[PDB]
């Protein structure tokens, strides 16, 4: 169906995504900020952490060109869908019921694109772009 980059596309624009949720209401903010200047958040209701950190991917790919460099702080996220792309037509395959839907909708619009990098990072203190994201999703969402 598809194969990622082993290393991030140059010149392409970057996608720092994340997403956040609160367990005792379900309220949630995904969103992702770029290195050209771009932002977008979005507020979400009966939703889980991880389905934030999907959805932000998804923001990501449907704003973006068909070479797109996206930055998660999410394992989860990165594995589901990259587990999805090497496990396609196989035999010992299943798609897992945890958000079903959600993860279906991004691997229709990974086909849509030419080149994409898919990247974990741990969530750090600091001024980049990881950082700025985070600050966004989590305003009014938990206490950083
Ligand atoms: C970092 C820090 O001390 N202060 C900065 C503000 C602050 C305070 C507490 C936080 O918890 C975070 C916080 C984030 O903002 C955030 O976005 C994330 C995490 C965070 O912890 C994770 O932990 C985390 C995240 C994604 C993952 O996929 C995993 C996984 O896949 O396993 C884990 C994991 O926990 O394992 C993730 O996206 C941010
Ligand atoms: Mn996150
Ligand atoms: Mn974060
Ligand atoms: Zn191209
Ligand atoms: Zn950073």
């Amino acid at each position: 169906m598809y194969q990622l980059e082993k290393e991030p596309i140059v010149g392409a624009e970057t996608f720092y995504v994340d997403g956040a949720a609160n367990r005792e209401t379900k309220l949630g903010k995904a969103g992702y900020v770029t290195n050209r200047g771009r932002q977008k958040v979005v507020t979400l209701t009966d939703t889980t952490n991880q389905k934030t950190e999907l959805q932000a991917i998804y923001l990501a790919l449907q704003d973006s060109g068909l070479e797109v460099n996206i930055v998660t702080d999410s394992q989860y996220a990165l594995g589901i869908i990259t587990q999805w792309i090497h496990n396609w037509k196989k035999r010992g395959w299943k798609t897992p019921v945890k958000n079903v839907d959600l993860v279906n909708q991004i691997i229709e619009q990974l086909i849509k694109k030419e080149k994409v990098y898919l990247a974990w990072v741990p969530a750090h203190k600091g001024i980049g772009g990881n950082e700025q994201v985070d600050k966004l999703v989590s305003a009014g969402i938990r206490k950083v």
